[PDB]
């Protein structure tokens, strides 16, 4: 007889989204009208290791039947609108 | 028989959204109308190790029936409106 | 027989959203109307180890029936409105 | 028989979207009406190790039936409108 | 028999979209109406290791039936409109 199944996994990984940002609005000496709309919609999403992982089945036997159905269904919708922006000097 | 199964998993891993950020608004000496709408919607989502993981089934049957349905549904809907902004100087 | 199953899992992981942030509003000496609308909606969500994990089943049966349905449903809806902002100087 | 299966996997991997960004608006001393609409919709999505991974099956059966369906559906919809912006000087 | 299967994989990899960026609006001293609509839609998507990977099956059967369906559908739809912008001087 004898059967021998060995799985060795080392995961060191680095998964990132928007990790390091610098954002500035500086120095406005003007004396006229200044209008700024700075990033209306700023999203980030991260999915990792979602589904079916690392499972073990030990199932010896002659006449067995099996029916699996896996579905993953990811749906985003982002909707935006910028209207009347009025900026007037003298 | 003498069946042997080994699963050695070592995990060192970094998963991140928006981890480091420096943000500034500075130095307004103008005397002129200043309007700023800063990042209106800012959403960060992280999902990890969802659904089925690290499960052991030891199940020896000669005539065994197994049915499994596994469905993952992930929906995000975002809606932003910036309809009327008025800026006036003098 | 002597069937043997071993599953050694070690987890060290950093999972994070918006973990370090420096945020500042400074130095307004103008004498002219200043309006600032900072982030009206700011959301951070983290999910980990959801559904089924680390579960052990020992179930030897010659003629056994098993049915399983597993649904994880994650729905998020965000709605933001910035209808009227007015800034006036002199 | 004496069947042997070995799976040694080592992963060091960096996955990133928009990791470092320096963004600035600076030095407006003009005295003339200034309007700026900065990046209105800004989305970053990262997905890794989704669906089925690292699963071990030991299943010796003389006359066995196995049926599987696996469906991955990822639909993203983005809709942006910037209808009326007015900048007027003197 | 003495079947031996060995699968050693070492992964060192960088996968990135928009990793480093310096972006600036600077020095507006004109005194004449200035209008700027910066990148209206800006999207980054990274997907890795989706579907089936790293799965071990030991399944010796004399008369065995196996049926498998695997479908990956990735649909993205993007729509941008910029209808009426007015800049007036004197």
């Amino acid at each position: 007889g004898k059967v021998q199944i060995i799985n060795k996994k080392l995961d060191l990984s680095n998964v990132q989204s928007k990790c390091g940002s610098k954002d500035n609005i500086k120095h406005v000496p003007g004396g006229g009208s200044v209008q700024i709309v700075y990033k209306p919609v700023d999203l980030s999403k991260v999915t990792s290791k979602c589904g079916s992982l690392g499972n073990i089945h030990h199932k010896p036997g002659g006449g067995q039947v099996e029916v699996k159905s896996e579905k993953l269904d990811f749906k985003d919708r982002v909707q935006s609108k910028i209207g009347s922006l009025d900026n007037i000097t003298h």
